[PDB]
């Protein structure tokens, strides 16, 4: 409950969701 702790939890769940989806391979 805090203004810089949701906002790293949520961006850490996208940014993993982006790492799978992205995946810069070639």
């Amino acid at each position: 409950r805090s203004a810089l702790v949701n906002s790293y939890l949520w961006q850490r769940w996208e940014n993993w969701f982006w790492n799978v989806t992205l995946r810069p391979e070639r």
